[PDB]
RNA sequence: GGUUUAGAACGUCGUGAGACAGUUCGGUCCCUAUCUGCCGUGGGCGCUGGAGAACUGAGGGGGGCUGCUCCUAGUACGAGA
């Protein structure tokens, strides 16, 4: 029945300002509001592969319909940023757009293949402008030009992407001493920041002592699911280079249907659990139309996400 | 071609001949350049013995126009556009 499992499902936006990247990262997505899937394995063929549901947006003040009509559609959100401006008053709006929905945000620093880009004055800058508490899942490893890879703060390794063919062939490498120290303060700040997930994560680290990155993860899921962080990742789309690991983040922090609460409905009116209903195969069906469209061939095509069930090609629905 | 000749007509003016910054159709435009000027082109003598050539260069003239496309570069600027 069910090709993919819900678990491996992500319902992923890419929000941002104006020529932030979105549709660049979104072809190099295709290649390792605009509705596409792809089927994301992993960066390492692990991960079996997922269903990633991935919602292009526009991101001028003119179209700011046509991605808060899907801020309400997703599950996850990408918010992308450019390397030299960082958060711009769009920027800032599609931000305010997807706090009203409460959506779990990611990040995505684009454009560290331009001069006077940089990774850490931009996390300064979303900390800073917008009130995100952000914890840098990379930290970029060439400054503008010499941009090559990132380094993480899970794996400890430089994932320093091969620019012969575009961006598909990277080798993980032995993050050298061009940037190996402020590797480890950023590192440290991420662990600390995960300890923020359970009181026995406080005495987990404060035996003074490092815990795996395994429940490190799933740690730092829990705090982007409870809205509670941000995590950021490093890439240029243009010069093909760090856009899987943005997909692995994708994959180890946002949200599937089930790793969240349910959708509260109602039945009438406002009741107690009127129409509480979550995401399974044997819900009676629920959706919702987050977008009508004007076909050129017909006229008339509805996009909507179902929340609640499972519906057929012939199935009558109501629209409650 | 127009304008202002001699023909003819219209409207109007006048009794009329005729007339009208009124109109209309028709209606002959000559000169072999002496001088200056200019464009070329030579003859004489001169430049101090005659000749053949190669130059220097005072000075004079000619020439000086610009579009579009691509690159720098979707770079600077610009929240964006
Ligand atoms: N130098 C550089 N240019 C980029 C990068 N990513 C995208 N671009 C350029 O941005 C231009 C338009 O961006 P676009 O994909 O339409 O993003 P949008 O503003 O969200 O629509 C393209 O011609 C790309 O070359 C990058 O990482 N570096």
């Amino acid at each position: 029945a069910r090709t993919t499992p819900i678990a491996r499902y992500r319902n992923i936006g890419i929000s941002a300002h104006i020529d932030a990247g979105k549709t660049t990262t979104t072809e190099r997505i295709l290649f390792y509001s605009a509705a596409t899937t792809a089927f994301w394995s992993g960066m390492a063929k692990q991960y079996e592969p997922h269903r990633i549901n991935i919602i292009d947006t526009p991101g001028h003040v003119d179209f700011t319909i046509e991605v808060e009509r899907s801020m309400r559609v997703l599950d996850g959100a990408v918010m992308v940023y450019c390397a030299v401006g960082g958060v711009q008053p769009q920027s800032e709006t599609v931000w305010r757009q997807a706090n009203k929905y409460k959506v779990p945000r990611i990040a995505f620093v684009n454009k560290m293949d331009r001069m006077g880009a940089n990774f850490l004055k931009v996390v300064n800058q979303i900390k800073t402008r917008l009130g995100a508490n952000p914890v840098p899942l990379q930290l970029a490893i060439g400054a503008e030009e010499h941009f090559t890879g990132v380094v993480d703060l899970v794996k400890m390794k430089a994932i320093n992407w091969n620019d012969a063919d575009q961006g598909v062939t990277f080798e993980y490498e032995d993050i050298p001493a061009d940037m190996v120290e402020l590797a480890n303060e950023w590192h440290q700040n991420l662990i600390e920041s995960a300890a923020e997930a359970s009181e026995e994560l406080m005495e987990k680290y404060l035996g003074g002592e490092e815990l795996t990155e395994a429940e490190i993860k799933g740690a730092l899921r829990q705090r982007v699911l409870n809205n509670e962080i941000i995590l950021v990742t490093c890439g240029s789309a243009f010069k093909n280079k760090g856009v899987q690991a943005m997909l692995d983040a994708v994959i180890d922090y946002l949200p599937s249907p089930v790793d969240v609460p349910a959708i509260n409905g109602i039945l009438d009116d406002g009741k107690d659990t009127p129409a509480e209903r979550h995401a399974s195969d044997d819900e009676p069906f629920s959706a919702l139309a987050f977008k009508i469209a004007t076909d050129p061939f017909v006229g008339n095509l509805t996009f909507f996400r179902v929340y609640s069930g499972v519906v057929n090609s012939g199935d009558t629905v109501l629209n409650s």
